[PDB]
């Protein structure tokens, strides 16, 4: 049961539906710059799933390293994911020291 932790993250939701979270530039200073969560929706898949959170970065998406990739184009690859229920997603938690 209770588990989750910078690692491979799965965010269960219905097709159709978005992922329901907003993402950011992952300020271009950090080890790798790809991309964190900005805010999440009050009542969407991402908030429900509680295995992100406001600040964590997401290394790569079901296997699309984002590294180097635009704030606007990893947002397509995750817009892409409405389609999907089921999705899986490396989190990592953005650079705590600093």
């Amino acid at each position: 049961g209770s588990s989750g932790s910078s690692g491979d993250v799965f965010i269960e939701k219905q097709k159709g539906e978005i992922l329901g979270v907003v993402i950011v530039e992952s300020g271009w200073g950090s080890i790798l710059p790809t991309v964190i969560i900005a805010n999440m929706m009050h009542g969407g898949p991402a908030e429900k799933s509680g295995k992100l959170n406001i600040g964590d970065q997401i290394m790569s998406i079901n296997g699309t390293s984002l590294v180097g990739l635009p704030l606007s184009t990893c947002q397509s690859i995750i817009k892409g994911l409405k389609n999907q229920s089921r999705v899986k997603l490396n989190i990592v938690s953005g650079p705590s020291s600093g």
